[PDB]
């Protein structure tokens, strides 16, 4: 239904302590991640914002995220979802942590909502109010600033994102170009935290406007 | 059943009249480049085709042009299907324009056809037989000089672009290596409109070939 | 269930006798290399180690050899399964020598492994003792040499490799970064013929462990 909640999920979490010299190689990890905490989920935008909240809630940096091929909806496998994610830490304590802040957020409250009667379209329009180490780095802005977190499926997105940037003073600081591996799209915008919030709500309105009418032009 | 044409759909269309500043710049929109007209369809080579009608009818530019993963079938939202399409023009009515170009094409007969009972098999044989501006700068020559649009899936099309250009009087221009976003692949090639109609012949009866003998080296 | 080997299968074959010039320069394909192999199955990985076994029985080379975006479980039509493949040789004859070398090592009980009672979770642990020239090439080793293939799901994937390492005396080659194009991930290892089997049982007992307790 219209405006209902969709609860994101996570599928499986674990623990690497001491981790390997060669996959840590691999993974460009520094000298200090000695413990990874590993994460999946049924949908990646809360997941990758639920990772940034857990660098400030813990000494973990986020040194792997990367979305899976056409969605949760379409795993093959059980526990691939539609994320994972890698946090690094000094210790099995600290990431624990870390993998403990990311579910709180996960279960938080946050998540995509729906813009129609069956579910089949929805968005993202999620404040950060503070950035952690990764969003920042994502969006090339400065860590602490604000962030209007903004996803959609390809058309709603661009169409979304234009209204968006009309409704505040905001800048665009990365565009999520149609599509992403799940096949939606949008962008991540900076501005004051009322900014953001207002280019959140004209992004939300401009989907549910086109999901009321798809065709009309 | 074998030989039937699959009708295209257009699922969304939409127009943005005075693009913000921030989406030009992302979209690297040339200046005079102030309306966009977006649109999502469940069948990407066709709607590529129709926006390059679209640019020959209107004063517009395909600026954007892309297909979702795993295709149309495998959606996880109503108007994503598996292409967005981005045209850009001076104003709103020169865009409605060219959307409506592009319209009247996908509406127009043409598509993908079944290789077989069950339709488990298609593929793309479509003669363009004057390019507008974005096929021909996609296939690297002049404009207004013809194009055989061929496109099957994987083992399909190398095995049926080989007869292809062996049949025809026709030459390589842009290959679409398998996979595609859409688990396809297929070429451009040009030629003389005999030259390209001759090649989507032979493009056609090869692809039926193989699903008729799909084991048989 | 549990243990239970998924049966991999070809979908389609081809030989393209003398490949046309215009498709021998897109594949980039050597000056002696006049005919063409092409093959589609629904499993990838098991594929590759077929190929590889293939440019041991024949003159061929593989030249070409992708993945499809979520794999077989998603395809969109009859033959595109999850993987196609192209051999390339002086001859017809020397193709269908490959192509066949191919078929045989995909029926011959190599497979990905279920982890569990619905076969909802997967994955691939074959220990490759002689390499052949394709995926010794991509692991930057001698032809010969053995290799552990591990592949399962991203998590399963990385914390199973983890586990791969420290249980045997081997090196990684390639690190298949998740997500591969069928939302799967892994690595090639390197070692002795006997390191690399204790890496791919490492691997294939941490997959079950995560298989069997999820979330913990
Ligand atoms: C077919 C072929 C072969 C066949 C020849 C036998 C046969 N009947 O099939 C085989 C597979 C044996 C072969 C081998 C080699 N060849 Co050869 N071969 C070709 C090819 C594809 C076509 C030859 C042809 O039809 N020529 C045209 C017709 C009109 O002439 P022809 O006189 O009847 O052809 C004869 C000679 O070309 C000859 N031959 C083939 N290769 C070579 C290489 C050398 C150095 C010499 C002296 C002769 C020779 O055998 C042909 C008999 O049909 C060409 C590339 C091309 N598209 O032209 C490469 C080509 C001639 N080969 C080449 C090479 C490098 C080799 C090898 C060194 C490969 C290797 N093993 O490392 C060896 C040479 C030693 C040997 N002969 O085993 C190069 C030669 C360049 C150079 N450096 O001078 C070419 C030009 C490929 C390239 N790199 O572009 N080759
Ligand atoms: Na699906």
């Amino acid at each position: 239904m219209k405006n209902d909640l969709i609860r994101p999920n996570v599928l499986s979490v674990k623990i690497i302590s001491n981790v390997s010299p060669e996959m840590a190689k691999k993974l460009e990890l520094e000298p200090h991640h000695k413990s990874l905490g590993l994460i999946t989920a049924d949908c990646d935008d809360v997941t990758y914002t639920a990772l940034d909240e857990a660098t400030k809630a813990a000494e973990v940096d986020v040194v792997y995220a990367r979305s899976m091929y056409a969605g949760a909806g379409n795993a093959s496998t059980k526990l691939a979802g539609e994320v994972i994610g890698i946090l690094a830490g000094p210790s099995p304590a600290e990431v624990r942590s870390g993998l403990n802040a990311t579910l709180d957020f996960i279960d938080s409250g946050v998540g995509f909502v729906s813009a129609n009667e069956d579910d089949s379209i929805c968005y993202y329009a999620q404040c950060v109010s503070r950035t952690g180490s990764y969003l920042s780095k994502t969006a090339g802005i400065r860590e602490g600033e604000a962030l209007a977190y903004l996803v959609a499926p390809p058309l709603e997105a661009m169409y979304a994102l234009d209204a968006a940037l009309k409704a505040a003073d905001v800048e665009m600081c990365e565009f999520f170009a149609p599509p992403t591996e799940t096949n939606f799209a949008g962008a991540l915008l900076t501005g004051s935290q009322s900014a953001c919030k207002a280019a959140c709500d004209a992004f939300a309105e401009a989907v549910q406007s086109v999901a009321s009418n798809p065709l009309g032009f």
